[PDB]
C-alpha cells in the first residue's frame, strides 16, 4: 500500500506540472490497473502498459462530454498522460453511492421505478448518439471471437480434454447459429454493471463511470449485466423491465446474446492466460468449464 502510492503520486506531480498531491490512498483495482482517490477529490485512473487503450477511453469521455444532454454525470478527464509504457487519466470524482443489490432491495416499489426509468433514459439517449466523430471506436465481438478461436487453436488447443473441446466447439456451433450479431449497432458502455452506477441520497441515478470498454457495438450489449442473475447484480426482471422502459427492442434476443456471452466466459478467461502468459487464468477457465458441464 505504501509504497504503491509514493510511486504514483511521484508520477502524478511529475507528468502533471504544477498538481499537489497532499493525499492519496487506493480506491480500486483491476489485474493490471490500478484507481487512486487523491486530495479526496480526483480520481487516477493509471495502468502500465498491457495489451492496450487509456487513448481511446479519453477519446470516449471527450465525445460523450460534448454531444450528451443529460443531467447524469460522467467522468471528465483533467488531467492525461498517456504513453506505450504508463497511461494515466485524472478526473474529479463522481459523489455518490454505488448501487447494490442490497441497497435496491431497500428501496420502495416506486424509488425502484424511477432508477430504472433513469437508467432506461440514459441508455436511450447514449445508443441515440451520432456516433461518426467516434466512428473509428468499433468493436465486432463475433469477429475478436472468431479470432480468439484462431489463437486457441494455434496454441493449446491440442493439448485440452475432450469434455474442454466439446465445450468449446458446441459454443461455437452456437455462434454460428445465432442472428444476435445482426441487428442495431451504436456506441455502447460496454461494460454496463450496478458497480459502475452511482446513486445520489434519494436514490435517484447521479452518476456513471468506467467507460473503458465502450464502443460501437450492438445495442443489445448495454443489457448484459442488467440481465444478469447474480450475487453482483440485481437480477433477471431488473434488466426485463428496464428493456420494457427503453422500448423498441426484441428482449428474447438480448437474453439471447447475454446467454452467449455467460456461455463464453471460461473461454474468454482461457485466452486471457494465453494472451498474457498467465497459467492461472488458463486454469482458471479451465475448471470452469467442468463446473458447468456438471450443472
Ligand atoms: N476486466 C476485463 C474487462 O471486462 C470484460 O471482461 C470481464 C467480463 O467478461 C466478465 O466480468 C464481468 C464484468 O466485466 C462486469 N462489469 C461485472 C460482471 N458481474 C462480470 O461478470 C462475470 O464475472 C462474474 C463474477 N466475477 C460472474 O458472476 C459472471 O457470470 C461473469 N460473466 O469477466 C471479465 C473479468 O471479470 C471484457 N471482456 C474485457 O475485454 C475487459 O478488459
Ligand atoms: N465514487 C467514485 N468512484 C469512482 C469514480 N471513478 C472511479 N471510481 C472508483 O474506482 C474504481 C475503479 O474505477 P474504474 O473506472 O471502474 O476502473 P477499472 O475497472 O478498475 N480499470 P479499467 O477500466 O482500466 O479495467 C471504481 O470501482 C470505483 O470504486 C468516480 O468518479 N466516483
Ligand atoms: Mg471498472
Ligand atoms: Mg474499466
Amino acid at each position: 500500500n505504501a509504497t504503491n502510492v509514493k510511486a504514483m503520486k511521484y508520477l502524478i506531480e511529475h507528468y502533471f506540472d504544477n498538481f499537489k498531491v497532499d493525499s492519496i490512498e487506493i480506491i480500486g483495482s483491476g489485474y493490471d490497473s490500478v484507481a487512486y482517490l487523491v486530495n479526496n477529490e480526483y480520481i487516477f485512473k493509471t495502468k502500465f502498459s498491457t495489451n492496450k487503450g487509456y487513448a481511446k477511453e479519453k477519446a470516449i469521455y471527450n465525445f460523450l462530454n460534448t454531444n450528451l444532454e443529460t443531467n447524469v454525470k460522467i467522468p471528465n478527464i483533467e488531467y492525461s498522460y498517456i504513453s506505450d509504457e504508463l497511461s494515466i487519466l485524472g478526473y474529479k470524482e463522481i459523489k455518490g453511492t454505488f448501487l447494490t443489490p442490497e441497497i435496491y432491495s431497500t428501496m420502495s416499489e416506486e424509488e425502484q421505478n424511477l432508477l430504472k426509468r433513469d437508467i432506461a433514459s440514459f441508455l436511450r439517449q447514449m445508443h441515440g448518439l451520432d456516433y461518426t466523430d467516434i466512428s473509428e471506436c468499433t468493436i465486432d465481438n463475433k469477429q475478436n471471437v472468431l479470432e480468439e478461436y484462431i489463437l486457441l487453436r494455434e496454441t493449446i488447443y491440442n493439448d485440452l480434454t475432450d469434455i474442454e473441446k466439446d465445450y468449446i466447439e458446441s459454443f461455437m456451433e452456437r455462434l454460428n447459429a445465432t442472428t444476435v450479431f445482426e441487428g442495431k449497432k451504436c456506441l455502447c458502455h460496454n461494460d454496463f454493471s450496478c458497480n459502475h452506477l452511482l446513486l445520489d441520497g434519494n436514490n435517484r441515478l447521479t452518476g456513471i463511470i468506467d467507460f473503458g470498454d465502450s464502443g460501437i457495438i450492438d445495442e443489445y450489449c448495454d443489457f448484459i449485466y442488467l440481465l444478469e442473475d447474480s450475487e453482483e447484480e440485481i437480477g433477471t426482471n431488473f434488466g426485463e423491465d428496464i428493456l420494457r422502459m427503453y422500448g423498441n427492442i426484441d428482449i428474447e434476443k438480448a437474453k439471447e446474446y447475454q446467454d452467449i456471452v455467460e456461455e463464453y466466459y471460461p473461454i474468454e478467461t482461457i485466452v486471457y492466460g494465453i494472451k498474457n502468459i498467465k497459467q492461472e487464468f488458463i486454469e482458471n477457465g479451465r475448471k470452469e468449464i467442468y463446473k458447468r458441464t456438471y450443472k
